[PDB]
C-alpha cells in the first residue's frame, strides 16, 4: 500500500533546520527560522513561565479533559489582549475563542471550519506569505490566491499594488492579513492604510482572516492591535489565528487561539458550534500546559508585569541588534545601503540577498538564512555580529 | 457569512460531560466519559507523573519547537511498549513514530495521510464503536463502513459475524482494530482469535489500523500486545493509533503516538514524509509537556517502576469495581443476570441498559450513561456503589 510513496519535498523553513543541526561546522550562525535568541545566544524559557510552571506543578490536581474549546480564562484573556479593555466585541458578546495547539493549529481549525460551514473558495494571502499559509489551506481543499504587497526596489508596502490586485478578491473571499510584524517582510501598513483596508473589505465583501504571531514585537501590546482592532470596529464577522509561541517564548508547547467574530450572539455561538466540530474532528481538546501557563501569567498582577517586561526586553534587544546589523555591515564595507533594515519591524529583514547569494553564505560561512533572504534578526548577538557581517559582504 | 450555518450536534460524550456540569442535583453520578476515579471519587495526576513534572520544571532549559515527529526518545519507547524489546520490526528499522496530539490526533494524522496518499477509500470499524471514530475518518473524506462484532443475546464476541462481515472489506481497504479493551463493549478477541484475524486479512490484503488507547488495563502491558504483535508478525504494512491518556491519566496534555509500519526502511522512510507533511498542514508540531512527562518515565527504571505499579494500581481497582458492582447488583433486587460484565476489559460496561433506562436513571436518579447504555466501572466507587445500584434496580 505504500511501496509508491513519494518522498515529500523539504519544508523551506522546517528542513533547514535540520541541515543545520547536522552540520558539524564549528562557527555556525543559525538564522534561519524564527526563534527569539538572547545575548547569549541561547533560546531561553521565560522566568515569568518557569514560575507559572512552578505554580502549576504545585497547585494542580488533575489532568482532566479541557473542553473542546479549551481554557476558559485563556480565551478571555485573549479576547482582551486582542480587543482591549471596553470592547463591545466582549460586551456584546460577539467572540467565541478557541484555545488552540500553536497558530498553526487555529488556522488549520479555520480553514476546515471555512471549508465545511461556509462557501468560502479561495483564500488570498500576501506575497511574499509564510510559505506554511498554502499548505494549511490547501488542505482544508481551499483555493490559495495572492496579492501584491512588497516594493522590492524600495523596500515598502506597494500600496495601490496591495490594492489593485484585491480588486481581483470577490466578495465572500477571504482575506489573509499579518497583524503586525510582516512575515517575511518585516513592513506592515500604517494605522491610516489599516483603517483604509478595513472600509474597503467592507464595501468589497471579504471576509478577514488575521494571523497574529507576534502581538507586542513591534511596537506594543495595545499597539500592535490597532490594524485588527480597526477592522474589528467595521465589521460583522472576522476570523483571529493568534499565536502565543513568539512573544511568550512556548514554542514546543503550541499555545495559539482561533477567534470566531460574528455579527451578534446568536450567530456567533451557532458558528462557534462547528469550529467546536471540526476541532473534534481532529485533535479533540487542545494540550492544556502552555495554554494554562499563560492564562496563569495574564491573570497575575505580578507576573504578568514581570512577563511584559522580558517582553519588551526581547523587543529591544531586537531593535538593537538591527541598528547594530546596519551599522557594521557597513562598517565592513557592504556595498549595498541597508538602512531600510531598521524600519522593518519583527524577528525578521527581507534582507535582499539573492538566491544564490543565501546558497553560498551557507555552503560557505555556515550562516543559515532562508532562500528568500529572509534573515532572523533575534538570532544575531553581539558576538556573532562580526563573523556575520563579513560572510554577507563576501557574498555581495 | 456566518448567518446561515446551522449549530452541529453536540458530541454524544463530550455533550454529556456539560449537562453533568450543569447539573446542580446534590449527588449525580457520572459514569459517561472514560476517566479514572479512585476510591475517592476523584481524577488525580498520578505520583510518577508530579515526580516526572518537578523534573522537566528543573532542568527544562528552552522551549525550542520540536521535531514534526516529535521527541525522538519518546518515539523509541512508545515502539517498545508496542512491538516488544527485540523486535524485527525494531531491529529492521521498519517503524516510524510521530507524536501526536492524543490517540484523537493521531487517528486525523493518519486519516489524513491516507485519504492523500494512498488510494484507500474506506474504512471498517467495528460495530458498535466509538463515535468519534466516523468523524475522524469522515473529515478526511474516508469512508466508514461497519463490520459486525458484538452478540447482544449472549453479551460476546460473534467471531462468525465479525467474520463474514469482513468478506465484503476489498483488498486495499483499511480495516480498524481496537488493541485491547474495546470501546465500548469490553470484548476482545482471544490470541487464537487475533492470530486468525491476522491470517485473513494479509490473505484478503486489508491495511490494519490499530487503535490502541488502553494498553495495560486488561491484562498487562505486554499481554495486551498480543494482538498488534500477532499482527505485526504477518504483515508488511501496518498503522498504529496508541494513547498515552488513560494509561498515564495524561488527558489534557494531549499525548499520542501514530506508528507507520513498512516492508522495509527505505519505504517507512519515504511514506512517513508524506505522513511528516500531513502534520505540517495540521499543527505544525507537538506540543511538548505530556510526551516529556512520558518519555522520562519510560527512560527511567525507577518512575518507570513506580508507574507501572500505579496503572497496575488502576487496573487492578477497576477489577474491583467490576465484581463489586455485580455483586451489588444482584445483592439488591435485578432481574436480570449481570455476571457477563466480569469477562469484560477496560474502564466499561456494555451493560445491556436501554436508550430509555438511560434517560430515566439521568432524568430520574442523577446517574449519567453513554446511551448505548455503556457505563464507566472506572467511576465506580465502594460509596457510590449503593445509590448506583439502586438506582439501576428502579429502572429494570
Ligand atoms: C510562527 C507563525 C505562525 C504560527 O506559529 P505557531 O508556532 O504555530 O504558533 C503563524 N503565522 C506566522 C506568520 C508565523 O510566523
Ligand atoms: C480515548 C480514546 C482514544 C484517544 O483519546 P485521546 O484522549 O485523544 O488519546 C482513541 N480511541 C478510543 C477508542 C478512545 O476511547
Ligand atoms: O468515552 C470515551 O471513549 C473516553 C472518554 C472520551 C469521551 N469522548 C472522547 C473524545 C476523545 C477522547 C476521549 C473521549
Amino acid at each position: 500500500m505504500f511501496e509508491n510513496i513519494t518522498a515529500a519535498p523539504a519544508d523551506p523553513i522546517l528542513g533547514l533546520a535540520d541541515l543545520f543541526r547536522a552540520d558539524e561546522r564549528p562557527g555556525k550562525i543559525n538564522l534561519g527560522i524564527g526563534l527569539y535568541y538572547d545575548e547569549t545566544g541561547k533560546i531561553p524559557v521565560l522566568t515569568s513561565v518557569k514560575k507559572a510552571e512552578q505554580y502549576l506543578l504545585e497547585n494542580e490536581t488533575t489532568k482532566l479533559y479541557l473542553g473542546i474549546d479549551g481554557i476558559p480564562e485563556f480565551g478571555r484573556c485573549t479576547q482582551e489582549l486582542l480587543f482591549g479593555k471596553g470592547s463591545a466585541l466582549i460586551n456584546d458578546k460577539r467572540a467565541r475563542t478557541a484555545q488552540t495547539p500553536g497558530g498553526s493549529g487555529a488556522l488549520r481549525v479555520a480553514a476546515d471550519f471555512l471549508a465545511k460551514n461556509t462557501s468560502v473558495k479561495r483564500v488570498w494571502v500576501s506575497n511574499p506569505s509564510w510559505p506554511n499559509h498554502k499548505s494549511v489551506f490547501n488542505s482544508a481543499g481551499l483555493e490559495v490566491r495572492e496579492y501584491a504587497y512588497y516594493d522590492a526596489e524600495n523596500h515598502t508596502l506597494d500600496f495601490d499594488a496591495l490594492i489593485n490586485s484585491l480588486n481581483e478578491a470577490q466578495a465572500g473571499d477571504v482575506v489573509l492579513f499579518h497583524g503586525c510584524c510582516h512575515n517575511p517582510t518585516g513592513i506592515d501598513p500604517t494605522l491610516e492604510q489599516w483603517q483604509t483596508l478595513a472600509q474597503l473589505s467592507v464595501e468589497k465583501g471579504w471576509l478577514p482572516l488575521f494571523d497574529f504571531a507576534y502581538q507586542g514585537f513591534a511596537r506594543g501590546l495595545e499597539e500592535d492591535a490597532e490594524g485588527l482592532r480597526a477592522f474589528a470596529a467595521m465589521h460583522k464577522e472576522l476570523i483571529v489565528a493568534s499565536s502565543y509561541s513568539k512573544n511568550f517564548g512556548l514554542y514546543n508547547e503550541r499555545v495559539g487561539a482561533c477567534t470566531l467574530v460574528a455579527a451578534d450572539s446568536e450567530t456567533v455561538d451557532r458558528a462557534f458550534s462547528q469550529m467546536k466540530a471540526a476541532i473534534r474532528a481532529n485533535y479533540s481538546s487542545p494540550p492544556a500546559h502552555g495554554a494554562s501557563v499563560v492564562a496563569t501569567i495574564l491573570s497575575n498582577d505580578a507576573l504578568r508585569a514581570i512577563w511584559e517586561q522580558e517582553l519588551t526586553d526581547m523587543r529591544q534587544r531586537i531593535q538593537r541588534m538591527r541598528q547594530l546589523f546596519v551599522n557594521t555591515l557597513q562598517e565592513k564595507g557592504a556595498n549595498r545601503d541597508f538602512s531600510f533594515i531598521i524600519k522593518q519591524n519583527g524577528m525578521f529583514s527581507f534582507s535582499g540577498l539573492t538566491k544564490e547569494q543565501v546558497l553560498r553564505l551557507r555552503e560557505e560561512f555556515g550562516v543559515y538564512a532562508v532562500a528568500s533572504g529572509r534573515v532572523n534578526v533575534a538570532g544575531m548577538t553581539p558576538d556573532n555580529m562580526a563573523p556575520l557581517c563579513e560572510a554577507i559582504v563576501a557574498v555581495l
